[PDB]
């Protein structure tokens, strides 16, 4: 209770064993006590409570489970508030894992350096530190969301960075010793924190640099590929076996059903995927150029089906979301611009289908709604092309660039404004008030600076009319706007472009590294039925509501358990080993160390010379 | 054989992968374009290999300083004027931006920032070779 | 901030090998010294 970290360290170096001193009721003395450094624990027990707790109210073991379950998110379950542990609380001992709940104490009631102590001691570490990244994560949030002292959040943002850095090092160290127990340790499940796993956990905790590990990266891979064997070329033998079911029982399998294992494959779902979005954008160009006639084509048929499943697909996607209430799911659903502008497609094709099968005007208008609404599913193929290693990343530079090329075309048409004023109010002095005005002042100098340009035409020679009053100003004019518009602001855009590359380059890299995991997992859910033919798919569903062995966890025995356990302790053993024996040998440690000796050297040297024996 | 003309074939051999990883980005935009303003502009056509070929022209010629404002969007005594015939000088415009500002400029950082390697392996090879 | 400037001053590497050899200067000094005695 006092925070004495080396006496505990002491004690327990003189036969104090945690397994017997702790119990129920000495954890919740530790949980109820004043003789340290003031925590956030009171407040965030007041909000779950909804502010009805009484004064100096003492907190018990459910209380703390309830603010675990709320900091760490939706679907996780702390172990306090299970309900076999109800019935003993109730009815009322021991921990088989004592530090666990040691350590989530200390990491709630903000004692970094006991939680550091904790840490290495026990089992699970990697886990550990992930649980508890994400819990500071989650206290340094709700601290800076109600106007607390403003350093609470950067210290506890700095104990979550802490945490994220040490389980990263574990991991690094953990491949580096042997790779295979490595991939064993990211995937088994664990019973004691909720039967998660230390990839969902780093997920949620959205730490990048865990998961744009060598490691993680062939986990997914691993994962992404099925239960086919097939490194050395993919994506030909897949649409090879695709288009010819036959074709399928040449391939080497993992250790009749080979149709079933080849089918639910991520990577198989996702060519025909691809294949079916190809087909629909063939037959949408095709009815869009042809003549259209009273009554929808075969085509227009089927391009519709397509719409539609696709839209009863996307909204039957948002009833199976986390979040409990049904408004609540939309918003959440509603977070990525993909999803937004896909409704907006959608909406706008119904709308123009429903005016297209009416009279010719209503009819005409529906087919240039097609004709503007095809660019959108044009340009959905980077969606798609997002799964490359190489043309990701530069989608996501494009998307960062935007935003400094938007920041030119401000001024840039400052000046085009600019010139094609002064040259229209210049040229035409006997003009009536029409929108035909407002037309010719952007139209031609705009085209003029992507080599439209016509001396003919920006000055007119004046047998011919009579000259304009200062007609010759306008030449002039056209030669300065032109050396502005092509040599300054153009030049100074590709320097811009130039000098900010290197950092967008490396955070494209992560960010894609990090959002390969989502696009797994969707891929894994979904059904093993395009979008043209998910009706099928979509009517088995509703019989059998009426009636994860891998990809998502690994269920592992006993033994084996004990095995991942020592070799976690050994890594961790190794990693401090490793950071102790570095430390020893740098060059300004031996300085100190050097400085230090020859100082007591020599006044020991001044004591001995002191005596006078002669 | 020339002791500065190899390392600069080699530069360009290997530049070219750059380029084409460029070159698909630009033939989406194009081809959305120039679908767009077909479908828009002849509404009366009959299904002929010549639609196929009208894609792809005119766009990809636009983009090298051949741009002609008279026949991207035809004035509309003249023939009636096609429904929604506005929106080709705005997506053309759009389009216009896109290729000639943001790819192009983008294609010229990525030269830039990966020359340095590229020239000390070229050199390296040449000297092996 | 003055002692934040000294407490950095003091532990810098060089201040710290230029007092460890001029200490090991006056030590070697003074045990030549004392090994100059001859009481035997
Ligand atoms: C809003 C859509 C309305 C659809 C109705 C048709 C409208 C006709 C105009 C076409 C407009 C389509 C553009 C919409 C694409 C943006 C999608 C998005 O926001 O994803 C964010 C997307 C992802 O955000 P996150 O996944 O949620 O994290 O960010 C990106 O990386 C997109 C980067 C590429 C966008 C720039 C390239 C677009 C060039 C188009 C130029 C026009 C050519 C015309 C000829
Ligand atoms: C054929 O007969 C048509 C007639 C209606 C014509 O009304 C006129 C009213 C003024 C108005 C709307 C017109 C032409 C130039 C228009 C200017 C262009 C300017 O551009 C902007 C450009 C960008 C801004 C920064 C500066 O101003 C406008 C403030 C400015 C602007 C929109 C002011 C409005 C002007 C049309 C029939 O109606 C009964
Ligand atoms: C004069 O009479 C000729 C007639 C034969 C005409 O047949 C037509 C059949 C459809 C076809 C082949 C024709 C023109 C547009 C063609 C489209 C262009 C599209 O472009 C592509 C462009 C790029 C793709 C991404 C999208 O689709 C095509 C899928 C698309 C495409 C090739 C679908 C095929 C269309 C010709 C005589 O025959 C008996």
């Amino acid at each position: 209770v006092l925070d004495r970290v080396d006496f505990v360290k002491l004690l327990i170096e003189n036969g104090v064993s945690m397994h017997r001193f702790l119990t129920i009721s000495r954890l919740e003395e530790l949980y109820n006590t004043r003789h340290g450094p003031s925590n956030t624990l009171y407040h965030l027990v007041r909000d779950v409570k909804k502010g009805n707790l009484p004064p100096d109210y003492r907190i018990s073991l459910i209380d703390i489970g309830l603010v675990i379950e709320y900091l760490m998110g939706g679907a996780y379950r702390c172990n306090y508030t299970r309900k076999r542990f109800r019935t003993l609380y109730h009815n009322l001992n021991h921990f088989p894992f004592p530090f666990h709940e040691l350590m989530v104490w200390a990491v709630l009631m903000k004692r970094q350096k006991m939680a550091l102590f904790f840490w290495q001691h026990g089992e699970e570490a990697m886990a550990k530190a992930l649980v508890a990244c994400k819990l500071c994560k989650a206290m340094a949030h709700e601290a800076s969301e109600n106007d607390m002292v403003d350093d609470i959040s950067q210290e506890l943002n700095h104990n979550s960075r802490d945490f994220g850095q040490l389980a990263v090092e574990l991991l690094d160290q953990s491949y580096k010793q042997d790779e295979q127990l490595a991939m064993k340790l990211l995937t088994y499940e664990l019973k004691n924190w909720s039967n998660a796993t230390c990839l969902q956990l780093a997920v949620a905790a959205k730490h990048r640099d865990f998961i744009a590990h060598t490691c993680s990266q062939m986990l997914l891979t691993d994962m992404w590929m099925g239960r086919l064997r097939m490194r050395k070329n993919s994506g030909l033998k897949v649409i090879l076996g695709i288009l010819l079911p036959p074709s399928i029982l040449s391939l080497e399998f993992k250790n009749g059903r080979k149709i079933y294992e080849f089918y639910n494959a991520p990577i198989v779902k996702f060519w025909f995927y691809t294949l079916a979005y190809i087909g629909y954008l063939m037959l949408f160009n095709y009815i869009v150029l042809v003549k259209m006639e009273r009554w929808p084509s075969t085509q227009e048929w089927i391009v519709i089906s397509y719409i539609f499943t696709l839209g009863i697909e996307k909204m039957r996607e948002i009833l199976m979301s986390e979040p409990g209430k049904l408004l609540q799911k939309v918003k959440v659903w509603l977070q990525e611009y993909w999803n937004v502008t896909d409704l907006i497609a959608i909406l706008l094709f119904s709308v123009g289908m429903i005016l297209r099968l009416q009279d010719q005007p209503f009819r005409s208008d529906g087919r240039v709604i097609y004709c503007v609404n095809i660019i959108y599913w044009y340009i959905r193929l980077l969606d798609i092309f997002g799964v490359n290693k190489y043309l990701g990343p530069y989608v996501m530079m494009i998307g960062k660039m935007m935003i400094d090329m938007m920041y030119f075309v401000i001024i840039m048409l400052v000046v085009l404004m600019s010139f094609g004023v002064a040259r229209q109010a210049i040229l035409f002095p006997n003009e009536e008030p029409s929108w035909k005005l407002a037309k010719n002042i952007f139209y031609m100098p705009y085209w003029m600076i992507y080599g439209e340009v016509f001396a003919d035409q920006i000055d007119p020679p004046c047998q011919l009319p009579p000259c304009k009053t200062g007609a010759w100003i306008v030449p002039a004019i056209m030669a300065c706007y032109l050396l502005v518009a092509n040599i300054l602001l153009v030049n100074l855009l590709i320097a811009v472009f130039n000098n900010t590359f290197f950092e967008v380059k490396s955070i494209s890299n992560q960010v894609w590294k990090f959002q390969r995991y989502q696009l797994i997992m969707t891929f894994h859910e979904r059904p093993v039925l395009p979008p043209p033919l998910i009706i099928f798919s979509h009517m088995t569903m509703i019989f059998q509501h009426v009636c994860r062995d891998y990809g998502l966890k690994l269920f592992i025995t006993d033994d084996e358990l004990k095995k991942v356990h020592d070799f976690e302790e050994q890594c961790i053993e190794e990693y401090f080993r490793e950071k102790d024996d570095r430390f020893n040998s740098s060059n300004d440690e031996r300085i100190r160390v050097t400085s230090e000796r020859v100082e007591n050297m020599s006044m020991r040297l001044e004591e001995v010379n002191e005596r006078e024996h002669s």
